[PDB]
């Protein structure tokens, strides 16, 4: 089992089996990302209950290096897995980080990120830009 | 319910709840895609049972136009939904098209694509390029 994050959050088991909320590509990072969520999160996302997200909602963003497909150079496809970023909603328990518990695990080896238990202030530094949207940038992708 | 594709393939129910296989960005279309699969596909993907894919495997590629996040411009994020493309493995039934049943539904309106029952030959036009990988371009994204 991977080590916990320095703020005590354990790696959510089973996140590879979760349903999709969106996808993204970060230009500046040369990364492709999938955004998944547990069933609490997915229900919320689909029903628009995101002001705030419900307690128990977990979002995960999975990041891979962009490569190009060997048979189809215009297709940018995942290569190396770089990290898994989580946000766990618990309004009471993480009230100091805006009601979310942040945690990141690096690579296939899944080393928990962060020098100490205050690493999540780094997350907050950017995520506070989405404070109006409960610190979540992702808009759930449209599906019929 | 959406109409069946011209070759008789019905839209698979609950595809939006399928597990992820991968993601991609197609430079020449300015889209983002999510590649999901039914549980047969996902089990095959994860175990490397892709030479060939087993009968019953269904892959779906969901496509959105690329948009830029209003709060973070270097993040390309899904805009409008443009199409759902499906490949249904049945080596006997779809022997004429490489053992795969192809089908595409367009837009939020889920209009079946194709002029007639032979529309899949278009798909085979490019997919034949991936014949060494059982006509599947996608390489499952690697996760821990
Ligand atoms: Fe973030
Ligand atoms: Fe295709």
């Amino acid at each position: 089992e991977p080590a916990a994050a320095p703020n005590g959050i354990s790696l959510p088991a089973g996140y590879k089996d979760w349903k999709m909320i969106g996808v993204s590509s970060r230009i500046e990072q040369n990364n492709l990302r999938a955004i998944l969520g547990n069933d609490i999160a997915v229900k919320a996302a689909r029903e628009g209950r995101t002001h705030p997200w419900p307690d128990g909602a977990i979002l995960v963003k999975l990041s891979w290096k962009k490569s190009t497909h060997e048979l189809f150079p215009s297709a940018e496809v995942p290569g190396d897995f770089t990290q898994a970023d989580f946000m766990v909603k618990d309004a009471a328990k993480y009230a100091s980080t805006g009601g979310w518990g942040y945690a990141r695990w690096l690579g296939m080896e899944q080393k928990p990120y962060g020098a100490n238990a205050d690493f999540a202030q780094e997350c907050m530094g950017c995520h506070s830009g989405a404070k109006a949207a409960d610190y979540v940038f992702t808009h759930p992708a449209k599906l019929p």
